[PDB]
């Protein structure tokens, strides 16, 4: 249910402390409010790869505000899945790049052997919030929301959450913050790190047991870049800096 160090090693993946914390969490609602360059995309892609191989027949989506944004995590899952399939002889990968559809077929024997029968198919799709029409179906075991704070809450409440609750699927909800909107609320439901600047009501907030939240500024992950980030404030508006790098929740 959780990818292991052995699985990371297969992926050529060496997570950072914040990525590792996300991977170790068993919460069905993981909410990561992290600045740019925090490793959000890579960690989410690793989660998807693991599900497709470790849970044959699993179905998941990555949803972003736009298709170009969804292509980022989707494309990384593709590379990893097509490479990793080499060491699982009973799998065969099928890709539809145009439709952002990735299939991992699981067989009853190695694919190169006579008589191989397909037993299960894991499926991973990219989806766009700015195309609600293509949000139909589907029984999901997992979902990734990328730049979630820019996705309308209605996409979550109406088009994603109902299908997840069916199979008791999990959600990884990741974003740089965009003020005090639904992403802030979901973040607080899982925030147990106490009072922290940039997070209103931290320290006094309630939490829900199925929620776990993660927070990191860009310079928490890249301390050697802290001075460069700070020196950009000469030409970057203060709000943009506090949100995109500080990962701060600010009342617009
Ligand atoms: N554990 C890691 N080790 C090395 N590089 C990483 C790791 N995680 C992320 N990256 C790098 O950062 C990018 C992936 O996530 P990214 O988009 O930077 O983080 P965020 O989504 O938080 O902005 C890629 O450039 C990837 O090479
Ligand atoms: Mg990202």
């Amino acid at each position: 249910l959780r990818p292991s160090d052995k699985f990371f090693e297969l992926l050529g993946y060496k997570p950072h402390h914040v990525q590792l914390a996300i991977h170790r969490s068993t919460a069905k609602r993981r909410v990561a409010c992290l600045g740019r360059q925090s490793g959000k995309s890579e960690a989410a892609s690793v989660e998807a790869v693991f599900e497709l191989f470790a849970r044959p027949g699993s179905q998941g989506w990555i949803i972003a505000p736009t298709y170009d944004q969804a292509e980022i995590i989707f494309g990384r899952v593709v590379e990893k899945v097509e490479r990793l399939a080499e060491v699982f002889p009973a799998t065969e990968v099928q890709l539809q790049r145009r439709r952002l559809r990735l299939l991992v077929h699981h067989y009853d024997r190695p694919v190169n052997a006579p008589g191989a029968k397909r037993v299960a198919t894991s499926e991973f799709r990219g989806k766009s919030a700015d195309r609600p029409d293509n949000l139909r179906g589907a029984t999901l075991d997992f979902v990734i929301l990328d730049e979630a704070a820019m996705i309308p809450f209605s996409v979550w409440s109406e088009a994603i959450e109902p299908t997840l609750s069916v199979r008791d699927g999990w959600a990884l909800i990741i974003s740089t913050p965009k003020g005090l909107n639904w992403f802030y609320e979901f973040f607080l439901m899982g925030w147990r790190g106490g009072l922290k600047e940039g997070i209103p009501n931290s320290g006094i907030n309630q939490t829900h047991p199925d929620f776990e939240s993660f927070h990191a500024a860009s310079w928490d992950v890249w301390p050697e870049r802290r001075e460069w980030y700070m020196e950009r404030r000469l030409y970057i508006p203060d709000l943009e800096f506090r949100q995109e790098y500080g990962a701060e929740f600010v009342s617009h």
